[PDB]
């Protein structure tokens, strides 16, 4: 007290399966508890004044998992709209999603878009869902849009700068001093980066903890925000 | 007794040269020569263990802000490395290559690096990859800029733009494709930041952070990192 507080926190949610397996619970059950954890962390971050949280929800590598697990994860955003979005909306939380939408189920996409439309005037923490998201994939579509704007002569290749590429990423919709996470948290002891915000996180502080994501709570968020330092 | 999985490509963020020198009542710059000394040891030790590539982050484009003197001292480093160290890497079958923006390097530095390359270009052992005047976002921007230029020239259709394609335009394009991406990225001196190092290529790397300062990082410390690698 007082610590510097990260304005934008990225979160890689690991341990849902381990958390469920450790408790003699089905694997998928763990992913709902991870969503339960997110409500706690999202509320707690809002209390401390964090401006943005980007949580990695469903990476593009994830579709390989057995259909059932995919079907179960994809239903998660449906209950979140019915059962969780009201409390975040009551807490002034803005919900946004980045990632590839075209390949989502309809019930999932509608629940996400409704959650957005519900909260679009809210002025607190922005909960930014990364769904069907991959960093390399994100940069490639941005490089494609730029190629197409270069052929259309809206921009000359000379106009392509770091500032410019930033305006074409899926995080373009965040305000500019908040587009890049100040901190990226990964739980469950994994020290890999897994294609999460490779551009935007290029200078981020990293925080790795053995705590499993469903066990990550206000206290664990606070252990991470203190440890932020520079 | 059992074998450890060993990373084929190791990225190394060399931190702590200044801390190392201040801790030893030595001038700040002296630590950076010791940082280069550490690199010979680490480079030699990795070659013994069978690592195919090391990309060491030498001079990031943000580093030019430092006092001219420190820059002047670092930039002379590749001259002594050619005279005093490249022969031993060459005797050890080490290939020397550099990635980053060369156009804005001093001439004695660029010439020492390019000769170092030409001397060792046929060597078939570990590839010591110097990242000099390098920044990941800048690397990707030049990669995305050239592609826009090849699309206007109609060499590639916008439809040909894939992840595999962007990979061929990065500074790591000259490496073999199964080796372009580091399997492990080491950062010394306790820093848990990424500092713009291979943002594309390292997207899936295992990370290893150690409090050891770079000039004290040796074969033993390299082995602590290759062991800790796991999958
Ligand atoms: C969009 C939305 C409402 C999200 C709410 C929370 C949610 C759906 C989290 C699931 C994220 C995910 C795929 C975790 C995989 O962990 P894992 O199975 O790799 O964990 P393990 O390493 O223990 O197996
Ligand atoms: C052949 C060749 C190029 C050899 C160079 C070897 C060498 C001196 C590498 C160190 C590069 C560097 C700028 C270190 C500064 O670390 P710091 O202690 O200032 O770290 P910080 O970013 O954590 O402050």
């Amino acid at each position: 007290v007082p610590t510097q507080v990260p304005a934008h926190i990225g979160i890689i949610m690991d341990g849902n399966g381990r958390w469920a397996k450790k408790r003699m619970q089905p694997r998928v059950f763990g992913h709902k508890a991870g969503m339960e954890a997110l409500q706690t962390v999202t509320k707690a971050a809002n209390k401390l004044g964090v401006k943005v949280i980007t949580v990695y929800a469903f990476s593009t590598e994830n579709w390989t998992r057995p259909d059932q697990e995919v079907k179960f994860i994809m239903n998660l955003p449906v209950e979140f709209y019915d059962n969780y979005v009201p409390e975040l909306h009551a807490n002034n939380v803005k919900i946004q999603m980045i990632g590839e939408t075209d390949r989502l189920p309809k019930q999932t996409f509608e629940a996400l878009t409704k959650a957005e439309e519900l909260t679009k005037n809210n002025t607190g923490l922005i909960l930014n869902f990364a769904l069907n998201y991959g960093g390399r994939a994100e940069i490639t579509q941005a490089l494609k849009l730029i190629s197409q704007d270069v052929l259309d002569a809206k921009i000359n290749p000379g106009d392509i700068t770091e500032e410019l590429i930033g305006n074409y990423l899926f995080t373009q919709h965040l305000p500019k001093d908040l587009r890049d996470p100040d901190l990226i948290i990964r739980t469950s002891g994994e020290l890999r980066l897994s294609n999460f915000l490779p551009w935007q996180g290029a200078y981020s502080e990293l925080y790795f903890t053995d705590t499993l994501w469903p066990d990550f709570d206000e206290a664990a968020l606070q252990e991470a925000i203190l440890a932020y330092n520079r």
